[PDB]
């Protein structure tokens, strides 16, 4: 169980480290009282490295994550999300104990967006974690975001999944021996 600390999520005060409900009832963004309350607006220039960091009680052997954008500031189940980074393996970390960045790429227009971090844990229950944050891209090719484990598509335990459509910005941070094969079916 983990949650995003940077960028600062919407509704930080009520955001917990639980995965999305298995029945899809709180997709997207962990629908609740104040799902889309701006705690702190996050701001990024195109091409600027931005920190992506996480806190929680178990990394579940890592797994794979995406960072995605939508123009909707109150996304619904029908929102269009586009991927700007995939991390296949090693996300959010490899081990528990007492690192990542993203960049807004050329092709994203200045404006206000919602950013989502999504995570498919390697080990344990077949879950999807998702936290959303307000992002302003200052100044004012990208595939659809992968969804599994909350929509009847179930991933395989033990592997760092490869997203069918990872986009052109991909990082690998896990053990090569756990990485699913290129072209493998994720669910
Ligand atoms: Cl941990
Ligand atoms: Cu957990």
């Amino acid at each position: 169980h983990m949650m995003m600390a940077q960028p600062v999520p919407y509704g930080k005060d009520t955001l917990n480290n639980s995965p999305l409900a298995a029945d899809g009832s709180d997709f997207p963004c962990k629908l609740r009282s104040n799902t889309y309350q701006v705690t702190e607006e996050n701001t990024a220039a195109i091409g600027q490295s931005m920190p992506l960091s996480f806190i929680g009680s178990a990394v579940h052997g890592g797994g794979s994550c995406q960072v995605s954008l939508t123009t909707d500031r109150e996304p619904t189940k029908d929102s269009k999300w586009i991927v700007i980074k995939s991390i296949e393996g090693g996300c959010p970390a490899n081990v528990d104990g007492n690192k990542f960045t993203y960049t807004i790429p050329e092709g994203i227009e200045p404006g206000k967006y919602t950013l989502a971090w999504t995570w498919f844990n390697r080990i344990g229950n077949r879950e999807m974690y998702m936290n959303c944050a307000p992002l302003t891209v200052t100044g004012s090719n990208f595939p659809p975001m992968f969804v599994a484990n909350v929509n009847g598509c179930t991933t395989k335990e033990g592997v760092d999944i490869r997203f069918p459509n990872p986009g052109s910005i991909v990082e690998y941070a896990g053990d090569k021996s756990n990485l699913a094969a290129e072209g493998s079916q994720a669910c």
